[PDB]
């Protein structure tokens, strides 16, 4: 009993490590694959399920499926299987040796935090566990206690305003347009170039196109009229089969969906008017200290030039007599885990766990009252 | 009950032996001969049928006929007769002593695998038998689990892609241009030299011309224009009657039919565009690992310089940023049997037989569900 | 200038006629044939290309090729040749006399609609033309403005939800399993009966087997176990050479691929879970009016008993408190053209053309903004 | 330069005439005779070689020899001598006045068409010449462009399928059982009556027996059992020396060799299974139009009742749901020349000659590329 596990179960990518380190020892996607062909070799019951890095190598013959949809775990027969791969096959530690700090998104169903709690005790038998909130932990990474958290992950995007210690739950604006629904819009606009990426194996190619050749336009129409002279923007990507694709104005139209959700047909507003409408529901005296502290996190805020368009477009919405400072640390991808490393290494937290003894006599409703 | 028979009934040449050896103990062609003349000696009912090595010695007075057409057994009164010659007269073992591993081509009719099964139990009374696939067994010989199998035998040629354990049945491209239909094109282009090889006895001479003086051109037109100066290429063959033939540009035009099936008038493409079109129907993530593993087998890939023209012409079709590696072992003629020796000598296979007891209560549809 | 041409260039069968009629005056397949043999008669340069009904009569000596793959035109040297056969040799009208209403599939590449537009002006010099969408025009035939369109043609199958005027482009689920890829599965399951249909000339025989003896099972396993007593289902077809085939359980396994795309190995779902997953991405208030309006069209919805299995299997997926009404008109094969006859005969459309004058000053990007 | 010569050099009988006529002006056998006795008169060097009609009158003292064996010219010192008799002594025209249309059998050696070409220019100095194929020219006589040609001449018999313009070279079934090898079987079955016809002078008597008293049985065994009551079939022939022969069942057993090549010991099948096996190698879509067009030609199809047994025995081999129509014109002996008269009298052919000027700069390989 020395250190604690921090198993950030993201909606698209599991991050796990130890309390204290500044880099997780387990980065692999939340993929549980099933083979779908015949299998004529002598390995009949040989590796019926591939999890994580296994199902990323062998993905041409596997029916991949993300077990987590918008932060809501849909398949408990598979999310147990990633955790069994997480502790034994990748971290190589016993679950019974160390406590665990699980993370989840805010506004999740109340049956979701309980079913995570039921598994970590009745299956893995951990000593103690605490389920934090992913938007709280972005402050501990940046070293603040004040700000609003644009936590655009892979399954969900949600602004959470937090003033000096005190979170404001009546102003969380959740949005279900995230990195998984940008891939599905990118596969719909690569069809107009002729390239047909359809199945789940090609879905992991388009996600790799999105992480390499896709930026955010500062102004959208003037980058659109630049694509009329289609020579200075068409970058080329080299597929796993050796083919090439000449992708042009699809470089910037796929992350513009974060600012124009009418492209994929969502009746809401982008991440510049769900931040501005989450500050205009806070109190007027703390409205000045939230403009100067705009913490971003998540994978979907790793695009080139997303801190420019946030600062350019909130300023068009804010009253123009004071400043907007988008605070984007250059390692903000892992920032939910980095704050999870710090908070599990404090002194004022080692009494805030939930032990097995406390879980017995108080039941699974002891986890919802733990700081909401 | 110690070892197992592996009776590879090829479409033109029966290979039989024991499980464990690296060379079959029975190599003789699938020929059942009938005499066609009068027979004035006292041997009236003396040896009315000659099978295999018998009908290769006495072939001047016999009406030879292959019982197997394109892998499909056409005459069950003769294919029983080769097997009765196989077990007793050549292997000299009882059929009831050892199990049997029969091989057959993929995409054969479903009545063909059943009628082989009916004979091996109700006539020879073997303990157990398993009908494998000839394209699977080329991997066990080469020691791989990944690749596409150019299995150009004597009756049929078929590319079968197999990734790491899992075969892809929706991409098998079968082709009925094989070594038997190259003999019939060679007898049609020896007519233009004047030499008339017509009957079935001379058909076994032309097959012996094809196995000795016929190579594959690397480039076809530049070897054709070389034949204008007709002195440096005309090799001579010495017939069984002592005659000679001065064969020239017919050295390379008969195996060019494997790459130009429009010579014998087939509306398909050669073995370079049925391999390339069998990879372009596989999934895109396994398309890279099939280019680097091109297993060849069968007798018709024993020509001089066939690994050159495959590697030279798939490369003209593949995207030119990555490599093609034609894997041609120097004993690939027997490679269907060599893999049959290994697979019958495993530990994870000795439960995968089909016994007589299991065949009784489950009927002849128990053999089609056995790994397709 | 009285009427308009409606040239529905299908992926497998060209339909052309006049605006106003209820039956097209030109039904012939999209086939451009090249002869592949010697041609020893005096007709040396005599009819080097046969198009449509010509290449259906003489198909034994022709290398037929469909110019259109999945709605995407692959060979512009041949698609011009069908149109030159369409206007002059079959409709017998000048192209310069009447405007033209071309149709195409949704989610086609943006270079495909432009290259059709470039040919109809710069080669045939038509007065005006409009490129509609084939899924829109299925509503005008059925006389509705509300519904989802199962447009299972020959090259492509795509559900398009359309509410009262307003199409929903963020819910089109395209699928590349159509009538051409059912023929290729039927030629792979006639091999297990022994019958080898391989070349392109026999491909037009198997397509004629599919249109006559192939129905859809209501329940699949109970029609499969019916084939164990193989006497009451084996229908016979009489080939062009006078042979017969006794086809059994291949009557219903070839259109079951429309509901089980894992048979030909596609990692997607059938046309019952791409309709249900295209309604579950529409808004919840219009989800009730799409269940009661399920327009089918295309050739591949002409099977016996396809309206039964759609209504039987969406009902297993829908919430079971309200109704599903599959609307299948008994002439739904030509329904893309029937709606094209009506829409070219309206009053509110005769200003929605694209003239040659408007095409000059605005360029080929004037056709993509025309109602998407 | 008005008309053209058509010198059909048959394997047993030279036919020559002019382009336009419906009957050749030169019918005489291909016989070059040498005298073999002493010659005691004063005519020492008097007529050392007799050609054609000369060596048919004086044949009792001449060693006759056919210069052509199975279409292959064996003695160029004699085939020049027939042509020198053909142009000057029988047609009485200069060779330099008119072009020439030579005919030959298909599948002849490539040295045979060149050596004919070398003689017609470098010895006779004709203006232009074209070497056609004898099986093509049977269609022009019958006025068709579709059918299979049973061209049973004197040296060779070969089925050639020809569809609408386009010949199919991969289905020509050549057979070396023809009218010359029926004479040699007739001289072997007249020995059992006692009559010994042995030398070449008596060989021209047996050929005259075959052309007068030999028919084809419709059913063979029932005409054989009719010969048990040997009174109603034994016809009598009157020899040149005044003797008579009472020939019985040898009337029909000598042309039965055309349907039973095992009588003279050939390992092949008759002219009913080399026509049926030459249609079963054609494509399946043209297999119906070859059954209804069975053109016969050549001298060996002049027997009484050969159109009956072809139509009676292909029908036993064909699928019995459609018809067989043996098309036998009543002048089919000269039909190779009749088609040669028409094709040399066309307008689309007078550019398809091969002049002396074109032969100089292009060499003797210009004749093989001329429509194969
Ligand atoms: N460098 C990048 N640029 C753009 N998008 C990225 C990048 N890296 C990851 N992403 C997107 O973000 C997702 C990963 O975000 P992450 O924060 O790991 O999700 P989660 O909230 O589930 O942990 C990926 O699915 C990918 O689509
Ligand atoms: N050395 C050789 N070179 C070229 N071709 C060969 C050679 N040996 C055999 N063949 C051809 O390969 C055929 C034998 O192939 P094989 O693999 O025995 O066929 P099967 O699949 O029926 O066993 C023979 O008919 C012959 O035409
Ligand atoms: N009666 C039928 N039953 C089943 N399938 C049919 C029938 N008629 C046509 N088909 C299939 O539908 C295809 C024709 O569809 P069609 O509507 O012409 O496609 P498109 O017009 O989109 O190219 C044919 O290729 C055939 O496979
Ligand atoms: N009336 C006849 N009946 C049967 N056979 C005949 C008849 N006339 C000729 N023949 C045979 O046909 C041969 C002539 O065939 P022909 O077509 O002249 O040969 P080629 O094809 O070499 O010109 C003769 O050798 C003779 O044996
Ligand atoms: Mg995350
Ligand atoms: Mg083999
Ligand atoms: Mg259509
Ligand atoms: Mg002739």
């Amino acid at each position: 009993e020395t250190t604690a596990l921090v198993c950030d179960n993201g909606s698209g990518l599991v991050k796990a490590g130890f309390a204290g380190d500044d880099a997780p020892r387990a980065v692999f996607p939340s993929i549980v694959g099933r083979p779908r062909h015949q299998g004529v070799m002598v390995g009949m019951g040989q590796k019926d399920s591939y999890v994580g890095d296994e199902a990323q190598s062998k993905r041409g013959i596997l029916t991949l499926k993300y077990p987590i949809e918008h932060g809501i775990i849909t398949n408990w027969d598979d999310m147990e299987k990633i955790w069994h791969h997480t502790f034994y096959n990748e971290l190589r530690v016993a679950p019974e040796e160390h406590p665990t700090l699980l993370t989840e998104a805010p506004l999740n169903p109340k049956a979701n935090r309980e079913k995570m709690t039921q598994i970590m005790f009745e299956t893995f038998n951990v000593p103690a566990m605490y389920v934090a909130i992913q938007a709280v932990l972005s402050l501990y990474a940046s070293g603040r206690t004040t700000g609003i958290v644009l936590d655009s992950g892979d399954g969900v995007t949600h602004n959470v305003p937090i003033y000096e210690g005190y979170a404001l739950p009546h102003a969380i604006m959740r949005l279900d347009l995230a990195g998984r629904d940008l891939t599905d819009y990118l596969m719909k606009i690569l069809t107009e170039r002729g390239y047909s990426f359809v199945t789940t194996a090609e879905r992991e190619i388009v996600r790799d196109i999105k992480e390499k050749l896709c930026y955010v336009a500062l102004d959208f129409e003037n980058e659109m009229a630049t694509a009329a002279s289609s020579s200075s923007l068409e970058k080329s990507y080299e597929l796993p089969d050796g083919q090439v694709i000449t992708i042009g104005n699809e470089r910037f139209r796929c992350p513009e969906t974060l600012f124009q959700p009418s492209f994929i047909g969502m009746e809401s507003a982008g991440i510049h008017e769900t931040t501005y409408n989450s500050i205009m529901k806070c109190d007027i005296d703390i409205r000045k200290d939230l403009y100067a502290n705009n913490v971003m996190s998540g994978g979907t805020t790793m695009y080139p030039g997303i801190a420019d368009r946030m600062q350019k477009e909130i300023t068009a919405l804010a009253p123009s007599t004071m400043k907007i400072k988008i605070i984007a640390p250059p390692e903000r991808k892992y920032s939910v885990w980095i704050g999870g490393s710090i908070l599990a290494s404090l002194s004022t937290f080692q009494q805030m766990w939930i032990t097995k003894q406390e879980y017995d006599e108080a039941g699974p409703s002891i986890v919802h009252r733990k700081c909401f």
